[PDB]
DNA sequence: GATGGTCCTAC
DNA sequence: GTAG
DNA sequence: GTCCTAC
């Protein structure tokens, strides 16, 4: 499936976007080229093209870019009636705050949805140094990281934020793979799995406060990013 | 994989658990004669016991408590602080406000699940009288109904409330089979999807007004039974 | 559509 | 952990 | 069982 020069296609092509991320870029086309059915569809396109010169480009700049810091809006979805009407007459919400509850609990989702993007990122950034690779860009079917290991042996890795972010269908994305699993945090019990990160170094290195700091410096920074652009539009 | 008598004792074993139901559950037990694959295994047991007698014995119970009405508590997990960090910091929700926020989102994920749960049942109730039968208890692997349809194919369906319910992990269950799905609301524009769902039966007996008739009853039954 | 991110219920 |  | 983002 994957072409027979992939990996200069790659080194060329990500030599090309930043150089910086060709090692990395490269290793995880070795990945895929012996692993060809792990590899994700690209979005638009159909499964044929995996593989091809035109993928492998397409890839590096997909690669980066699930490098580039986001800062996303609110959510700006239609909330569904019938969740305000059991919170209402199942849960006894006053029918004063639904309004509010809807607003907050959007608000929240989204919240969740920013804290497992910066969980990767502050992963890769603790990890990388010690020779894991952030599969950034979702090329790698149901794996965030991949580690070649001492005995010539790929290990591969996936991220959640809690011990209960999958279903039993989501889960299933595993079976028959070697892909191991590792979460933040617990829903029914307090704490953090931190100490339990797949190698030694993982655990010498990543904690619940090194997180908290790498979060609050994404909030400093969005601040900061808030200030310019309210003083060009106003002063 | 399903022994050859696999409907006569799918018939006997839920005799003794619900005769109204044993039409219901052994067409369920006919259908993973014939897609044997689609079964999924069997909690205490391991995977070689699928199709087995004492199988369908225990799926009987299973398919029976499945329909059991549900009564979830609030839910009582415990927060991740760094949600709340990032809606008070990211989102501007005043610091004051963070308890209610936590609450009330905890209060809605609760709702969106019972949600779900209603869907499913108002639609069982919709459309078994027109053929169709809800897997309940979740014998069927991904699957929440089957139907034998005009051109005698057995098909399985999977129904979502939402356009956004599944992501490309839960999604890909059903890669390589037949299993159709459905959903009911849209999250980025307004309305419902409901003359959607397959078959002509659902889409003439199926609609928003007959699901919120359907949660206003149930709702005002379980008040009743508080009341009482 | 597809590719990812997310939480809760019962067993 | 696993069936939703 | 559930909702959100980006392409
Ligand atoms: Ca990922
Ligand atoms: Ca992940
Ligand atoms: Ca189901
Ligand atoms: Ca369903
Ligand atoms: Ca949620």
């Amino acid at each position: 499936k994957f072409i027979q020069n992939a990996a200069e296609i790659a080194k060329k092509a990500m030599d090309s976007v930043d150089p910086s991320l060709s090692e990395k870029f490269t290793i995880v086309i070795r990945f895929l080229t012996d692993n060809p059915d792990a590899a994700s569809a690209l979005k638009g396109k159909e499964r044929s093209i995996v593989g091809t010169e035109e993928y492998i480009i397409a890839s590096a700049t997909n690669f980066k870019k699930g490098r580039d810091p986001r800062t996303p809006l609110p959510p700006s979805t239609i909330p569904d009636e019938m969740v305000s009407v059991i919170l209402n007459k199942y849960f006894e919400v006053p029918s004063e705050e639904l309004e509010k509850a809807e607003e907050w609990h959007r608000l929240s989702m989204g919240a969740e949805n920013i804290v497992g993007d910066l969980l990767e990122r502050y992963i890769a950034e603790v990890i990388e140094p010690h020779g894991w690779i952030w599969c950034s860009g979702s090329m790698v079917r149901a794996v965030d990281f991949i580690y070649c290991d001492s005995e010539n042996v790929w290990q591969s890795l996936q991220v959640k934020n809690r011990d209960n972010t999958e279903n039993s269908s989501s889960a299933a994305i595993r079976h028959g793979t070697p892909i191991k699993k590792w979460f933040r945090t617990f829903s029914k019990k307090r704490g953090d799995n931190w100490d339990k990160f797949p190698s030694l170094e993982g655990k010498e290195n990543l904690s619940e406060k090194g997180f908290k700091l790498y979060v609050e410096k994404y909030l400093s920074a969005l601040r900061a990013i808030k200030a310019l652009e309210h003083h060009h539009h106003h002063h």
